[PDB]
């Protein structure tokens, strides 16, 4: 008859790393790194995003003749734009403060197009000959649909003086442009005025522009250029226009209410009719883990980006008639620590739930604390800088690289320390049990040194159960042990 | 006759959290988070700040009639400004590079106002008619006090040519402006010349401006605009002015010496006549703790900002005829570890000075190291970007959020781990005392298993003090114990 | 007659600090902080940097007469420039977008100067009178060598129209400028046209300029000013020029290929003819340590910067014939970390245990190597390129750098203290385990003196002592002898 103390073992082949040792096999393990995604675009908090397909923000706003598909978007959460849009500006030119406009238009609560100046408001000017071959429509010359190009009528260009007095209860977005001619003859043929000017004024805007006649290289078969501008009109403000040539008047305006911020995503994947909380250009994430390695650029409440490919926390035991010194028993299934009994009455395994429950609770609490002690907040990441702003881009790159390195180091070191701590805790528990069974039986038996005790006397099944319970009668078998000795 | 080992216990109720269990009860604890402030504005290192009350920087500099009295305060550390100043730019207009001037005027030493161009220097121009109803003073039209508005005299406006040596030994700040008319008739009424220009030139400045005549919405009953500019004059440089209309000439200049930098605070709290080191918009904070959660915006040597509400370190034992594994001893005052003694003379308590002193020193060193290993530097945090610089503001917000998350996570994890270590550090010391006593005792007594030893022989107070001291003579009582063993 | 346990001890005086104790003497220690440099400038990955000596970037590009060092370096890794260059611009003026051009003129794969407009292309204009005393050369007036200052000829200034196709297969860098006069008389004497203009146009450029005539201060004896501009020409684009006065036509153009990105170093150290990997204004760093405290500004893959002065990691034993419970200063053992000292009638000796020593050294080495190796290092170029009117972004950058420095310093110090504390107990645990293993094998044949030794009742000789070290002991063989010895 003998009593031994051992620990649970199984056929698991999972491996973890510690500070001192590498490739240690454990019975159970858990991963805290996210590495999967659905590979589709999904709604952000129930708000459908805006997809511009092959168009661009400038082309969509100005009304490119090949980009009239999008006319109904009451609201959106973020904008998805392809990396190299095809139809951006049919007529060569530029838009002032393009990046700021895109950043402002990222997230819009309400959007509606209205007409502010009917085409009938120009009795003394021609409004039908302003077409170009650089903006074809069904094989015919056309122009932008949201603006009107005015030319001379009856060989005369009377001065223009009109004003608009805002009556809606929301802000308005208004766009206008100026055209640069090629030579004096073309300027005379188009406007009859050798020298022209444009004046725009509001409560806060004071602008004056003049044409720049010169020679330029051909773009899309056209040597002219067009420059556009934009502004925001207050609910009770008014805007005044005045020009005598080279003026592109506005026709439609947008009603905008903004109560948030976002950025623009460059991706080519398709919509998927799904709801998510975190979005990446390659897919969506639906994980509660504190770390991930999918993609740097993310929108929304997302885990943190790290370089490591594996972060495994050890939660089980060290995998491998004897005792705890040799190895772990495979015959026991219930519990982590227990006793293997053996006598003439029978043999079997008995577990100790008192310490197993405490160990399980401790490990679970450690894992839960590590997972849940992390704070996350809404963030938007993107590239919003042009050619002549490289210094700020480099600063942002330094930002992201430093944060990535810090997080990677912290996570790796924390995992490495915690694995060893858990292993040492398990060893401490098993030795605590071994000394708990000790110092109670006294000299009635002898310790073979292999984790087992050989009773000199005879201990019944009830006696062994009482030993497990922690209540043992030493004087009951003291004389039997004494006469048994030698 | 028995000796038992135990530890201190009291009526405390503080609770601390570990990595494995939540709010175990401990006897003593220390907080390392600061959550209190005096709620007043105080001097920074003995330098009084600048309080503008209901004015703005531009209004204070230009001399708004209903805003400023005189300069005062030749030096200051930071500027306190209300969220929405009332008196600012009575005449509608704008100031060029407002944000840069605001940032540069944060911390200034030896700020003094001097007069450079007396009003007697304009004998051929009118100087007593440049007043407007948009800037009333005691019910009468007035204008800015630091600049002069020039009008035509005797239906004429001769060209102006003036230069200024800077004979002072410090840098000089000069401001001037240009006025935009409303129509040709008004321009002729104010100035005889129909076309005007302004030329300003220094060793590093080359500027030429022209007025812009157009129709604008009326603000404060005025449709005109005034744009102002500023520059820094070197100690031995000169500035040349040349104009023939629409010119606002300077009259006063400021002598400025700068060494350092700070930021502008938006707050409404009052002055309190105190000297602090860290300042927040809601009050002033002084402490040695490494963390705080008062306000994100701070100026000076302030602790780090975290989101947590509680951060408590454990510096004591676990609270709850006895023994080690029963609990604590309420009656055992004056010590952490010690011996409970009971002979035929009587019973009482005794403490082990050495182990308690080592434990106290270790805990104190741990706490002091955690507190003092923090590096603090002077910093100024504030919002200094306009409406057309949203991207940089987003970048700054990303900076602040990332740093806050990193600090919060690291602090929480460190607190949990150190609490875990410190909570069970003392158990090893108590175990060491126990088996030291057992090693000296050997088999002269019997272990009851609850933490005491039942003496077979008689041990008087001298023998008991010898046992505590570490001088036990086995052969002296061995024969008596052998006879009593049966 | 007795057997004892102990550990190695020596004559080192290294000191380390733990969380609970300070100034603890240890047998062996290792530092993980780099504090040395060669004090020289070296090549970066085999690419020699560009050293401009006393000439600034603008003067080198425009062709300042006092910068006659026309040495050709087709490819450079970074630019070394003095804090206050002397020869920058002989004629007072400014260069548009100077900072962006300087940033773009970092590491360049290919660079060559070619001629695009010969002087013979101006038959109706004077090209020999464009000299000034502000740009002396051998005691004679001169001008920039890369541009031409056009003056009126035969009291006439015909309008200029010219275009240039880029027939090369690489990007082109072109510079031009405009001159500001002082008064009407000077303008008439120089160009004969009271009103002038300049027009420049490409596929993406549309610029128009007009001279500004005013009175300015005297700098270098000249009251005039000169403003220069630059642009990048695509491999199949063209640029058109048109002006009627105050025009400074380009003569030479730079043919450039750009792949990477770098920054500019401000230092005065000399060249060293070395090939390093990390660069610093005060020298070069060659180490694999994760931390350093040399200089905040670095270029390349460099360790992290901290404000600490000492970072020592404990890897040895607690430095100071009975031991194991009392002072373990067993100076006799010089062949291991843990072992036994034996003594009987035959003799004595300081034996050692190989298994425990191997386990301990492997564990400590693994810890040190893991801490050193788990560093992610990437190429980062750190500099300070911001003008006088951009102080807010500079303050933002300074705040970022300070925050990162504080985080790294605090984390490193706390980690070092915690790891020293953790390491200074594994040896104690091993010694206690060895002492326990020595026990429960002799049982009652020996008396545990408590001092860290066992005294056998029976007679055990060298073979029996070697056996008990080996872990094989015959208790019944000496059981009766221990019985008869027990009184
Ligand atoms: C008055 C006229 O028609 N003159 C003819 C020249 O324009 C023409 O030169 C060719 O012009 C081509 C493009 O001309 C258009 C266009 O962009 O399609 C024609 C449009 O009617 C005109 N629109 C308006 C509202 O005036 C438009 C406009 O003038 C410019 O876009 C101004 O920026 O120009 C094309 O570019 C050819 O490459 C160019 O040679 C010559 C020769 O074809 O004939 C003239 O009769
Ligand atoms: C010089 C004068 O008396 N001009 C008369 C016009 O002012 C007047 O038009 C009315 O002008 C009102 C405001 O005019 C002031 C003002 O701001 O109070 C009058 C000031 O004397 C004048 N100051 C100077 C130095 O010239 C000032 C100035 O002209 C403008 O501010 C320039 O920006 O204007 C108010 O705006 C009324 O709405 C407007 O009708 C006309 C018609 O009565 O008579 C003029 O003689
Ligand atoms: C052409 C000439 O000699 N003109 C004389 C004026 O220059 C002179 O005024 C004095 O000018 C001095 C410098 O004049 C130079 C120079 O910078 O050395 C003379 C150069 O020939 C001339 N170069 C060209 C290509 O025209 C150059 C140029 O005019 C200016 O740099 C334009 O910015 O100027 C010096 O500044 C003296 O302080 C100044 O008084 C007057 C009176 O002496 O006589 C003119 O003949
Ligand atoms: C730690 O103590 C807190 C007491 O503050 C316990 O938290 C409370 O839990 C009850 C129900 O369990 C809630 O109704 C209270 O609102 C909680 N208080 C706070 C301040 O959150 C907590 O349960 C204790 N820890 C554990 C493991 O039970
Ligand atoms: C402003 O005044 C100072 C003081 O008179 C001028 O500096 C002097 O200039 C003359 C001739 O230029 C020299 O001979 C003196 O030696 C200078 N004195 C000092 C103390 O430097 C200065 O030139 C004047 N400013 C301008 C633009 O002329
Ligand atoms: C640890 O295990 C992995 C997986 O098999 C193996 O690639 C690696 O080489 C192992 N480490 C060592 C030191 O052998
Ligand atoms: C815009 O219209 C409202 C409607 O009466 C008017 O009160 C307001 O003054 C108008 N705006 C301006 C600038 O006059
Ligand atoms: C996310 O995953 C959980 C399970 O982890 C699942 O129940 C849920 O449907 C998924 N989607 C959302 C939107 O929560
Ligand atoms: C705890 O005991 C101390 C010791 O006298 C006493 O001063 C204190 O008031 C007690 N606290 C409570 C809550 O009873
Ligand atoms: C901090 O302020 C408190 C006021 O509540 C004061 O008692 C204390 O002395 C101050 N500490 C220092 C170092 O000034
Ligand atoms: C310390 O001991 C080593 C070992 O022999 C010896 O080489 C060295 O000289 C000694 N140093 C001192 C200062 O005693
Ligand atoms: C630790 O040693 C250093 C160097 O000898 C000394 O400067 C310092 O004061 C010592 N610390 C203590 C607490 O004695
Ligand atoms: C440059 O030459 C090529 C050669 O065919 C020609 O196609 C191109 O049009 C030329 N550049 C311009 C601006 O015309
Ligand atoms: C850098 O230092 C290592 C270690 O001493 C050495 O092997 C290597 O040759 C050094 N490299 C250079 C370029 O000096």
């Amino acid at each position: 008859d003998q009593i031994c103390i051992g620990y649970h073992a199984n056929n698991s082949t999972e491996q973890v790393d510690t500070i001192m040792e590498k490739n240690v096999t454990v019975t159970h393990a858990q991963d805290i790194l996210e590495k999967t995604h659905n590979g589709k675009l999904c709604d952000l908090n129930g708000v459908k995003p805006l997809i511009l397909k092959d168009c661009s923000v400038a082309g969509w706003l100005l009304g490119n003749p090949m980009c009239d598909e999008f006319i109904r978007v009451p609201e959106w959460s973020y904008i998805v734009e392809r990396a190299n849009p095809a139809n951006d500006l049919c007529y060569p030119g530029s838009l002032n403060d393009y990046e700021e406009l895109k950043h402002m238009l990222s997230r819009i609560n309400h959007f509606e197009k209205i007409q502010i100046i009917p085409k009938s408001s120009w009795p003394n000017h021609e409004t039908s000959l302003g077409v170009s071959a650089a903006c074809p429509y069904q094989g015919a010359p056309s122009f932008f649909r949201n603006v009107v190009w005015l030319i001379k009528k009856n060989d005369a260009y009377p001065t223009i003086k009109i004003s608009y007095n805002n009556t809606n209860r929301e802000d308005l977005l208004i766009l206008w442009g100026i055209h640069h001619s090629n030579n004096a003859e073309e300027q005379t043929n188009l406007y009859k005025n050798p020298i022209t000017y444009i004046s725009v004024g509001t409560s806060t805007l004071n602008q004056r522009l003049a044409p720049k006649i010169a020679t330029r290289s051909q773009v899309n078969g056209q040597r002219g250029r067009m420059d556009f501008f934009w502004t925001i009109l207050k609910p009770d403000d008014a805007i005044h226009f005045e020009s005598n040539g080279n003026f592109i008047a506005p026709e439609y305006a947008y009603k905008i209410v903004k109560k948030g911020d976002s950025t623009i995503m460059k991706s080519g994947v398709e919509y998927g009719h799904c709801n998510t909380k975190c979005q990446t250009p390659v897919g969506a994430i639906n994980s509660s883990m504190p770390f991930h390695n999918i993609h740097p650029l993310t929108i929304g409440e997302c885990p943190k980006y790290v370089k490591s490919n594996k972060l495994v926390l050890a939660t089980g035991l060290r995998n491998s008639i004897a005792g705890f010194i040799e190895g772990g028993w495979q015959g026991m299934v219930d519990g982590w620590y227990g006793y293997h009994h053996s006598n003439e009455q029978g043999s079997g395994y008995a577990a100790d739930k008192e310490s197993t429950q405490k160990a399980i609770d401790g490990v679970t609490n450690k894992v839960n604390s590590i997972i849940d002690k992390m704070n996350t907040q809404f963030e938007a990441v993107g590239r919003e800088f042009n050619n002549l702003e490289r210094r700020i881009e480099n600063l942002n790159k330094k930002m992201e690289d430093g944060f990535l390195d810090v997080w990677t180091y912290n996570a790796e070191l924390l995992v490495l320390m915690e694995n060893e701590r858990t292993l040492d805790f398990h060893d401490s528990n098993v030795k605590n049990l071994y000394d708990k069974v000790r110092l109670q039986l006294r000299d009635n038996a002898k310790e073979l040194g292999n984790g087992c005790f050989e009773f000199y006397h005879k201990c019944d099944n009830e006696c062994m159960e009482s030993v497990r319970n922690g209540t043992y009668d030493y004087p009951q078998y003291s004389e039997e042990a004494r006469l048994k000795r030698e």
